[PDB]
């Protein structure tokens, strides 16, 4: 086994204290994203479930989520996001079924094709990392990231690297150790704040998305 450090990541449910609970025991708060996402979609939610995922981000900007394939045909080759506006206005006029003339930006078609914001929360990131020790003194770092939403959602990864593949149950155990104490280890394929959207409204929609886009972030002992 040679891949260098293996980073063995494992999935975490934390409660509505992790961030501080982390602090106290001593884990860092490496960075931390918030912004409200927002998302639009057709009545029907016909966007969304056509692989084309429109969201704004904080009032900055447009980013659009594309199956790859735009001339959608045969099935969808990975997922690919324009976040260039004239790109995003064309889509959406294509997508819409407009045939009109291209306004300038996203807000102004979003007005004119009249989609509704359909999802809207705020995204909560927050990266920690947290140094193991112990009699040994000098044991690995490794980092914590929760991924949370405004709507009922907590995630945490916990990923530590290990360049013997005879710690990982150490490094890992201590891992889901914490974990326990924090919250509950969970096991799902990483939820984006649409996959939650999902699960929490519309929780079979979500599993046809789910057992689809499971390709998520926890090996275990053996990152490739």
């Amino acid at each position: 086994s040679a891949q260098g450090l293996i980073e063995v990541e494992r999935k975490f449910a934390p409660g509505p204290d992790t961030e501080e609970r982390l602090q106290e025991l001593g884990a860092t708060l490496e960075h931390r994203v918030t912004f409200r996402d927002t998302y639009y979609d057709t009545s029907e939610l016909s966007l969304m479930l056509s692989d084309h995922w429109l969201r704004q981000r904080e009032g900055s900007g447009w980013e659009l989520k594309c199956p790859g394939v735009t001339g959608v045909s045969g099935p969808h080759n990975e997922y690919v996001e324009v976040t260039s506006e004239a790109a995003i206005v064309a889509q959406l006029f294509e997508l819409l079924g407009s045939g009109e003339q291209k306004p300038a930006g996203v807000a102004a078609v979003l007005g004119s094709l009249k989609l509704q914001e359909v999802a809207s929360f705020i995204t909560t990131r927050s990266s920690w990392k947290l140094a193991l020790s112990g009699a040994h003194g000098q044991e690995p770092q490794l980092t914590i990231d929760l991924d949370s939403a405004d709507f009922g959602y907590a995630v945490g990864e916990v990923e530590a690297m290990v360049h013997e593949k005879a710690e990982v149950p150490a490094a890992l155990e201590k891992i889901i150790t914490v974990s326990s104490m924090l919250g509950v280890p969970a096991q799902e394929e990483a939820p984006a704040k649409l996959m939650v959207y999902l699960q929490r409204f519309r929780p079979l929609d979500y599993q046809r998305l789910l057992e689809a886009a499971s390709s998520g972030e926890a090996t275990g002992d053996s990152a490739s």
